[PDB]
């Protein structure tokens, strides 16, 4: 896999899911995670967590997997990195998302993320508390 550059595009409502990739705006959806929505338990914590990670990054990169690059909603499907640190993994490791949506072809980092979840569960973090 390859990391490619992006930048955060500021949103009116403060969300940090839209990135500028090859010069164009694109909503990205993080591969391999289920992230609680704002109104669910740990929703506000997960949003604050990703927001701090992406907004403070000097460098954002996106990394496509080997399969589909966009979903049925037109969202980019990628591993998102903030100064070399993967957002998808960091959410899971902190118990702020679960490993989920594992489709064929786009599963390169599955075992890496499942290890993070196992560690988060062992430590009773957040969702696992
Ligand atoms: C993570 C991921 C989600 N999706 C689709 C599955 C779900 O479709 P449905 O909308 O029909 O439930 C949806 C979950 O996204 P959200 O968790 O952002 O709601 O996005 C993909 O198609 N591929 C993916 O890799």
């Amino acid at each position: 896999l390859h990391k490619e550059p992006a930048t955060l595009i500021k949103a009116i409502d403060g969300n940090t899911k839209k990135l500028m990739y090859k010069g164009q705006p694109m909503v990205f959806r993080e591969l391999l995670v289920d992230i609680p929505e704002f109104n669910e338990k740990y929703g506000p914590e997960a949003a604050a967590f990703t927001k701090k990670m992406v907004e403070n990054a000097k460098k954002i990169e996106v990394e496509f997997d080997k399969g589909q690059r966009t979903d049925k909603y037109g969202r980019g499907l990628a591993y998102i990195y903030a100064d070399g640190k993967m957002v998808n993994e960091a959410l899971v490791r902190q118990g702020l998302a679960k490993v989920a949506y594992v489709y064929k072809g786009n599963n390169t980092h599955e075992q890496l993320l499942r290890k993070a979840e196992a560690q988060a569960k062992k430590e009773k973090l957040n969702i696992w508390s």
